[PDB]
C-alpha cells in the first residue's frame, strides 16, 4: 500500500536562478514485466515511479546568498567525513555558496547552547578528512527541541541542512522541515542516509556497507585462526546488525569461513544452535559463529550471552568435547572507526554532490538514495515508515545456507563421495609421476 | 549509425531437453531499461525499450543428469583478481549443490584442451579449491590465442565433458560459440558457458564485471603513491597508466575516488599532445605539482603502432605511457625558462592491480556469478555469458554480448565528477585565484579570534 | 634477591659426540680454521673510558653464537625431526613450522618430520593418533595464514608418557614452540630422554608475543603484533575523538611485561593514557589523568596491558576472568557518571582487539625472523644442542639454556628511552595544565598570522 | 680496518651552560662486542678498541632553549619515515625542550639558497599534527649541492641554531662542509645528520629509517610478479628492488616473500650467460621463474630492469624450441616503495631517532650523524660515516637463506629431482591408504 503520492518529494517553491555549472525524470520502483516478450513494450509489476537525482538547469537558491549547513548524528559509519568533503567542496567549488557550517555532536549542535561551538568549513578544513574515520563535526544521539533548532538556523542564515543519521536522524529532519515551512522560513532539510547495516528502503546500498562487510570478513579471519587452532575451538563474532543481518550474511558469503550465521529475521532457539555446533563437532575440531547484535533478544548483549551458553554446552558435555575453547570477537570499534574502501569514497563523493545539485534545486524533507544502480529521491516519510530485511528465499541467504551447517544433508554419505573424487585426482597425479621417472 | 538489437537477439539458448529434477519454474525477465515513457497516471508505467533481459536462477528441471555430467573450466589472457574464486564457485558449486561425477581444469587457457595440454588437465576437488582465492593469478594459468576448434572438442568428448566455462574476454567467448557450433556440428551433448573477465568493465548488458572494483582499489593506491613523488618535487609530475585499452572505466573511477588527479587522459576523450601541455601549464600557474592518470589506449593518433596482433585478436599499442612522459619532459625541458628545476616519474602499476586476490565485495560478486552460471549451465544454458545489470544477474547471448561494447559517457556523472577535480582550461586563472584567497583569509581571520577569545 | 646466572649456566648442552659432516656446510668453505664455538658478550657497554687498551664487558657473561657447524650430531638421512606448538597462538607460528619442516628437508635431508597436535596433548599416548606427517606439500603456503596448522593446547601431559611417543616414533630432535611454561616442559622431556639413555635432542623456539624473554631483544611476532594495536588505537581513537568527552579503552596484551602497550602508545601517538603492569598506579590516581585530559580537550585514548591492576561466575556456571579491560571501562563510567556535573554527555567504548593481534600472519619482516630462528634451530639441534632456546639480542642469533630462559623474565625500565617517549605523549600532572596551554595559543597566533600577511601581500601585487 | 678512535670522537660546540627543561656523563658502546679470549673468570675483553657515543638526553645543554631556532631540510629521493623525523624533530623542540622557533627548508639545500631561502615553512604543532600518516615530505626534496657560503648566509640571516640534515651520504658530506663554514665564521651553529637511506648501507649502523618499510612493499611487489609469472607457461617475472650499491631489500625480500628463484645483487655480480643458465636449470622442472635485480646490479652490462628484461626476451626467442610458449613482464614498484608512510614499526624508530637527535644536537653534538647498532642509538662523525659503506657478506646467513631458495647450478637436475619424487609418492600413498581405510 505504498503509493505514487508517497513517492511525490517536495521542492520549496519557486526556481528562479540559473545553475552555475550545468524536467523531472523518474526510474521503474520494479524494472519486472507484468506480461511475456511481445509486440508491445512491458508494463511494471508496480505502478511506483521514483524521482531521479541530477544537477537542474534552474536551482531554488541564490548560491552566493546561501549557506549550507552539515551535522552528523548517532553511530560512526566509514564515510562520514567523504559526505562532510563532498557536500563542503561542491557547495564551494561548484554552486560557490557563501558559507558552509558544521554543527558538533549531533543535533545537540543547533541547540542554542551547542550553536556556540559550530564550525566553519572552508576547502583547507576538509581537504584530507576522507583519509580519517568518524566526524570531525561529532556525533551525538538524542534529539533537541525543533523549535530551538530552527532558531540557529535561522540566527545563522542557514538555507539547507544535510542531516547525516540513520531513521531516527531523517524522522527529525522531516521535523525540522515542518516547522520551518510553519514559519515561512526558506529552508531545506535534506538527508544523507547513514546505516552501516545498509536496511534503508527504495535502496540496494547505503554508503559505509561495502567497507563495514571488508573488516567483518578481516575479523573473520582472525576468529577462524583462533578456532582451527583449539581441539574444539569455537569462533563467536558479532557483526553488527541491530534490526537486519546484511552484513552478516554477506560477511559469511564472502569470508567463506561462517559455519552457523545467526541473523534477526531467522530467530532460532539457543538448543537449535547447540544442535548445529554439535553436528559441525561430527566431521571437525573447530566451529566460527557469526551473531549479529539483534538476533535473540528474547534469550543486550548476544555476544556475551551465546559465548557463555556455548562454553555452558561444551562444559556440560565434557564427556564428548574432552578440551574445548570459546573465543568471542567483538569487531564493532574496528567495522565503524575505519575510513571508507576507495569505492565506498566514490559513493559517499557521488551521493554527497546530487544532495547538494537536488537541495540547491529546492528538494526538502527527502533521502537520497541508490537503487537498481541510479540514485533517486525519497521523501522521508515513506523512507522512515518501512525497512528492509533479508528474504530468507532469496540468492544471498541460499548461499550462507550452502556454506552453513545444515541437519539435513547427510554427513557422511556426503563425505563418501567427496574421498572417491580425492582418490581419482591422487591416482591420477600418483601415475604423472611414475612416468617422470621412467621417462 | 545505431546498434540493432531485438528480443530475439537476448533470447539464450538451451540444449533440447529438461528431464531431471534439482538436487538442491518458467523463464522470468527484466526490462532493459527502466525508464518510463510517460510521467506517473492511473495506469502502471512502460518501458522507452522493448527488450527484457533474461534472469539467472536455479531451475527446478535441468538439462544433464547430474551425477553423469563432467564440468569443464578454462581461464584465458590477462590475469584479473577474482579467476581463482571463479574457479573455486565453479567447483563448489558443482560438487556441493549438484553432486556433478567430475571436475577438470583446464591449463593455461584454450592451449589445455589441445591434443598436446590436455595432458596437463587438473581434476577440481575441494580439496585443490579449499584456498585458491586468497591467491591472485589462476591456478589453472591462462594464454593469450585461440586452437583448433575441432581438436579441442576432441579432448571434451574423450574427457567426457559436458558443461566448458569460459573465463576470458571478448576474443575467449567469440572462440566459446565456435566451440558450441563445432559441438552441434558433431551432435554433441555440450554447454559453453561464459564468464565475462574485462577489468575494463566494458562489456555492454552490465553495470559491473568481476575484478574492476578490486582493481579500482589497487589504481587510488598507486595514485596515493604518485601524489607523494609529485608533491615532493618542485614543478613535479606523476604520470600514472590505469589500464583501460578501450574505455576509460578504471581510469576515471580512480580519477574520482583518489581526488589526486589533476589531468585524466582517457580514450573517449581523444585530446592533442598541446592540449594536455596547456592543463599541465595551467596546473603549474598556482601549484608546484601535477598528477596525470592516462589510459593504455588514450593517443592510438600520437604515434603508429607495428601494425600487429597480440594472439588474442588486441591491436599492440604504442605505449603511451612512456610517450606522454617522454613529451612531458621535453615540455618543460623547453621551458626551463619558467620550470626551473622540473622532474617527471611515470609508474606503470599494471602488475599490482591485476595479479592481487579480490576485495571481499568483489569475492562475493565472483561466487555469485559462478554458483548462477553452474545453476543456469546445468538448465543447459549454452552459447550465453552472465552478466550484472540494475542490481540483477542475467543472461546475455555471446553473439549480442560481443557485438557491443561499453564506454564513458563524457556528459554523464561520472565524467562529471572527473571534470570538477581536474584542472579546467575555463575559469579566468587569476580572478579564479582571487577569490580563492578571500574565502581563506575569511576562514583564517575567524580561526585567528575564536583563538583569542579563549585566552581573555 | 639478585639473580645467579654464571659463566657455567650460559654452557648449552651437546649431545654426546659430532660424527657426521654437514651436508650444506663444508669446512673448506671458511677461511679461519677450527669449528669451534663463538661467544657474544652479554653487555657490550665499557666499564672504563677509552684508553690505551681495549675495553672490558660491565658483565662477566659470554652468550653462545647460534650458527650452521661443519660437523653435527644427527646422521641425516636418519633423524626424525618432532615439531609442537603450545599456548596462546602468536604471529608466526606457521612460519616456525614452515622453516623448520623445509630446513631439515630441503638442507639436512631429514629422513621425515612429525607435527604433534594441539600442544603437549599430541604427545600423550592419545594424542599421538592425531600426529602429521610434515612434507613439502603440507607446508607450501601455511605461513600465509595466521594460527598454527598443528593446533594448541594450554597444559603440561606426563613427560614419561610423552617420550614414550617420541621413543615409538623414532623422533630424534623435538623443537617446543611456546610459553616459559612449554620450555620449563621442554627441559623436563630432556631429562626424562637422558634419564632413559635415548637419542633425543628437545630445542625451544620461544613463542611470547609480549617480548619478554630474557637473553631477548625481540621475539617472532612482537613487531607483527604492535601494528595490529596501532590500527586498533586508530579505531578507538576515531570512536572517542567523535564523541563529546568520549573515552576509549583499548587492552593490548601484556600478561606480565608492557611492551606491546608502550611502542603502540609512542608509535600511534594517540594514546593519553597508558596503563602498564610495570606502574602499578590507583584507579583514583587514573581518574585524575582522564580529568586532566579533559581539562582542555573532549576526548581521552587508554591504552591498559592485560596485566595492569591485579590488585583492582557468569550466569551459564563458568568462573569468570580477571578481566582489568572490563573493570577499568565499568570504573571510569563510574568516575563519569558521579561527575556528570562537569562532563555531561559522556561516552566510554571498550575494545578488546586480542583476536586481532595474535591470529593475523607475520609482517614480512617477521617472516624473515621466523625463517631465520627457526633454520638456526635445526642447524644447532643438528649439531646436537638440547636443552636450550635460540633467541636473538644486539642483532645477533644466541642459544641459552632453558634453565637460566626460565629463572629470568623481562621488563619495562620506567627510567628508560622507551618509557620516557610514553610520558612524553600522555597526559601529564605535572604541566601546569592552564600556562601551558596559553603558550600553546600564542605559538599558534605566530603561525596563523604569519600566513595571513603572506597571503594579503599576494593580492593587490 | 684502519678506523680509529679519533676517527669516531663526536665534536660537541664549546660550552654546556644551561639545565635540561624535561631531564651526567657520555657513555659508550664496544664497537665490536666480540671477546679477544675464551670465557674465563674476569670480564670479556673487545677484538676491536673501537667504542662508539651514546646518544641520549643530557642534564646540561648547549643552546638556550627559548632562545633556539631549529632548522630542517630533506635532500634526494624521498624515503617512507621523512614526515615522521620532520614531526618527531618539530614536536621534541616545541614540547620538550619549547625552543623558541623551527624552521622547513623546501625541496633540498635549495631550500637554504638565497633564492629558496624565501620559500622556507614556520614549523608548528598545527603544521606536523598528521604529516607522518603520509609518504614524501611536506618540506620537499632535490638532488644537488648549493654554495655553503649562500646556505650559511641564510642560517645567520634565519638565526638558525641547529640544522637537522635529512639525506643520504652526499648530504651529510654538504652538512659537514655547512659545519666547517659555520666555526670558520664565529656562527653558533649545530648541524646534525638524521641519516636517510632506504637500502640500510650505512656503516655504524643495523638500520636506518624506511628500510623495513621498503622491505614489506619489496614482497607485495613479488607475491604480484609470482602471480603473473606463475599463471603463465614458461613465466618470468622481473622485478627491480632499489639497491644502489647494496642489496639488502633484494636480499630480505628474496627470503621473506620465499618467492624469488633468481636474486641479482651488485656484490654478486655474474654474468648474462651466468643468470640465463640460472633461468634454464629452473624451467627444467619449473614454468615459472621470478628474478630479483637491484637497481645496481651488472652496471658492466649491454637501467638494469629493462636491460635484464630485453635480455631474457632475447634469450627465450630462440630457444622457442624448448620453451614454447613464453611471457616476460617487468615489474618497477620504486614508486610504491619509497612513496607510502612507514610501518608502525618504523613510524617508533624514526620517532626515536630524531628524538635523541634533538636532545644531542641540544647538547651541542654537531659534524654528527645518529645511527642504531646492536640495538643502541649512537652518534657517529660525518666524516668516518662517509668514507665507508656497507654491503652484503655473501658468506652470512642472510645470504645464506638466499641461495637456500633460489636456483643452484651446483645440484645435479635428475638426481635432485628424482628425490622429490619418491619424497612426494611417499606423501601421496600415505594420504591414499588413510582415504581407503574410511570406506
Ligand atoms: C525505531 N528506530 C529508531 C529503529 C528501528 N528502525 C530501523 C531502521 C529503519 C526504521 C525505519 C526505517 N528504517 C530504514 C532506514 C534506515 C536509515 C535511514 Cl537514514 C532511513 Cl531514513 C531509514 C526503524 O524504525
Ligand atoms: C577484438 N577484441 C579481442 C578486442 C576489442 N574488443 C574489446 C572489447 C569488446 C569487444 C566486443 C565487446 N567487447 C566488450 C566485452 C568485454 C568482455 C567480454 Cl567477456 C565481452 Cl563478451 C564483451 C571487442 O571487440
Ligand atoms: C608462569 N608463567 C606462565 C607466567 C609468568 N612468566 C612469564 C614470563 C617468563 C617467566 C619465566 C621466564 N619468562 C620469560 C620467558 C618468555 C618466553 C619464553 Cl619461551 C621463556 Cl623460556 C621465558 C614466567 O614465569
Ligand atoms: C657517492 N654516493 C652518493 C654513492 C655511493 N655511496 C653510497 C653509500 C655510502 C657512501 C659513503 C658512505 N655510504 C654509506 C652511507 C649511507 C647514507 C649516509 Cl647518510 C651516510 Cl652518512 C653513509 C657512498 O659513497
Amino acid at each position: 500500500s505504498v503509493t505514487q503520492e508517497d513517492l511525490k518529494v517536495d521542492r520549496l517553491p519557486g526556481a528562479d536562478y540559473p545553475n552555475p555549472s550545468k524536467k523531472t525524470d523518474y526510474i521503474m520502483y520494479n524494472p519486472r514485466p507484468r506480461d511475456e516478450p511481445s509486440s508491445e513494450n512491458p508494463v511494471s509489476v508496480s505502478p511506483l515511479l521514483c524521482e531521479l537525482a541530477a544537477a537542474r538547469s534552474r536551482i531554488h537558491f541564490n548560491p552566493t546568498e546561501t549557506t549550507i549547513g552539515i551535522v552528523t548524528c548517532g553511530g560512526i559509519c566509514p564515510g562520514l567525513n567523504d559526505v562532510i568533503r563532498s557536500i563542503t567542496l561542491t557547495g564551494i567549488n561548484v554552486y560557490n555558496v557563501k558559507r558552509v557550517i558544521g554543527f558538533r555532536f549531533g543535533y545537540w549542535g543547533l541547540s542554542k547552547k551547542g550553536s556556540q561551538t559550530a564550525i566553519e568549513l572552508h576547502r583547507g578544513r576538509v581537504t584530507n578528512i576522507h583519509h580519517y574515520g568518524g566526524t570531525i563535526l561529532g556525533s551525538s544521539r538524542g534529539p533537541q527541541d525543533p523549535k530551538e533548532m530552527v532558531d540557529t538556523l535561522e540566527r545563522l542564515g542557514v538555507n539547507i541542512l544535510f542531516t547525516v543519521g540513520g531513521d531516527g536522524t531523517q524522522r527529525g529532519a522531516l521535523v525540522i522541515s515542518q516547522e520551518a515551512k510553519r514559519r515561512g522560513v526558506d529552508i531545506s532539510v535534506f538527508g544523507v542516509p547513514k546505516t552501516i547495516d545498509n536496511d534503508l528502503s527504495f535502496s540496494h546500498r547505503t554508503f559505509g556497507f561495502q567497507t563495514a562487510v571488508e573488516k567483518a570478513v578481516q575479523a573473520i579471519r582472525a576468529a577462524y585462526a583462533e578456532a582451527v587452532s583449539a581441539n574444539y575451538g569455537v569462533g563467536v563474532v558479532k557483526l553488527m546488525g541491530r534490526d537486519s543481518g546484511f552484513i552478516a550474511a554477506q560477511a559469511a558469503v564472502a569470508s567463506a569461513q561462517a559455519n552457523i550465521c545467526l541473523v534477526p529475521e531467522n530467530p532460532i532457539s539457543e538448543q537449535e544452535v547447540m544442535s548445529l555446533l554439535e553436528r559441525r563437532f561430527c566431521h571437525s575440531r573447530s566451529c566460527v559463529i557469526i551473531v549479529a547484535e539483534g538476533f535473540g533478544q528474547d534469550w543486550i548483549d548476544i555476544g556475551v550471552i551465546l559465548t557463555e551458553k556455548v562454553k555452558a554446552f561444551l562444559k556440560a558435555n565434557k564427556s564428548r568435547y574432552p578440551d574445548s575453547t570459546v573465543k568471542y570477537i567483538d569487531p564493532s570499534y574496528m567495522i565503524r572507526a575505519c575510513p571508507p574502501s576507495a569505492n565506498d569514497a566514490l559513493f559517499c563523493a557521488t551521493l554527497a554532490t546530487l544532495a547538494v545539485h537536488e537541495a540547491m534545486a529546492g528538494a526538502t524533507g527527502c533521502i537520497i538514495a541508490m537503487r537498481h544502480n541510479n540514485y533517486i529521491l525519497v521523501p522521508i516519510k515513506v523512507a522512515t515508515s518501512v525497512r528492509r530485511v533479508l528474504d530468507l528465499r532469496g540468492q544471498l541467504w541460499r548461499q550462507v545456507r550452502e556454506i552453513t551447517v545444515d541437519l539435513g544433508s547427510d554427513v557422511r554419505l556426503a563425505r563418501k563421495l567427496e574421498i572417491r573424487r580425492e582418490l581419482e585426482a591422487i591416482n591420477r597425479n600418483r601415475d604423472r609421476l611414475h612416468e617422470e621417472l621412467a621417462k
